[PDB]
């Protein structure tokens, strides 16, 4: 119901929770060589989302505010959790625990897509309270 041609929020939020599922989806056949690149890409993914909404909650009513940086420390947190478990991972190597270290990240990430996909619902509905919407 919103149009989204010009909603980079959305746009960011869209690239981030693919960052994540293409990374999640090439992971297990995947050597440490191949995975931190992608895990650096959600990062990067993740770094741009979170820019685009602090200039946009400049223009969202105060109240949301609050909700709005709490989702995007959630989104922070998530993406940490993510990297230590990379970097587990990336330790075990070759060995017995790899293939179990990675499902943990596969977790992380998981966990980073539906928070990021909450973010945008948060500020879905500032901009709906915004722009007068009815009941």
């Amino acid at each position: 119901n919103l149009d989204r041609s010009n909603d980079k929020v959305y746009e960011n939020v869209t690239g981030l929770v693919k960052a994540v599922i293409e990374m999640s989806s090439k992971i297990q056949p995947a050597p440490p060589e191949e995975y931190v690149p992608m895990v650096k890409e959600v990062g990067l993914a993740l770094r741009t989302l979170l820019a685009t909404v602090d200039e946009t909650i400049p223009l969202l009513p105060a109240s949301t505010h609050r909700e709005i940086e709490m989702a995007q420390k959630l989104l922070n947190s998530d993406l940490g959790e993510l990297i230590n478990k990379m970097k587990l991972a990336q330790q075990y190597v070759m060995t017995s625990l790899q293939q179990e270290y990675k499902k943990q990240m596969l977790t992380a990430a998981h966990a980073l897509a539906v928070d990021a996909k909450n973010l945008l619902d948060v500020i879905d509905q500032a901009r709906l309270k915004m722009l007068g919407q009815t009941r």
